[PDB]
């Protein structure tokens, strides 16, 4: 509260390892769903249903330019891709497994990385 903190996290290395792991994703061999947004012309049903769309270029950006004000609001976009993903796709359709395949990735290297 009011003059009384807790002990200061060291988060000056959030960007880079953010940075890393955002690499690590964007090349999996399972990433390509998810790599640019959904063209949104071309896909039926798509923009009305996937209230939030988000893509692993799109993070990249804001990722680049300030647009993350900590790791967990990184974190909170890097989610939205496959629950969006989930949402849209079936769990036995190439897309819906390369969304829980990346989804699990993901978290472990989260965990790994800052917990």
């Amino acid at each position: 509260s009011m003059s009384v903190k807790k002990p200061k996290r060291d988060d000056s290395k959030d960007l880079a390892l953010c940075s890393m792991i955002l690499t690590e994703m964007e090349t999996h061999e399972d990433a390509w769903p998810f790599l640019l947004p959904v063209n949104l012309k071309l896909v039926p049903g798509y923009k009305k249903v996937i209230k939030k769309p988000m893509d692993f270029s799109t993070i990249r950006e804001k990722l680049s330019s300030g647009q993350y004000p900590n790791l967990e609001t990184f974190a909170l976009d890097v989610r939205l891709v496959f629950d969006n993903c989930e949402t849209f796709n079936e769990d036995d359709s190439d897309i819906g497994r390369a969304g829980h395949n990346m989804r699990k990735y993901f978290e472990k290297k989260w965990t790994d990385t800052f917990k």
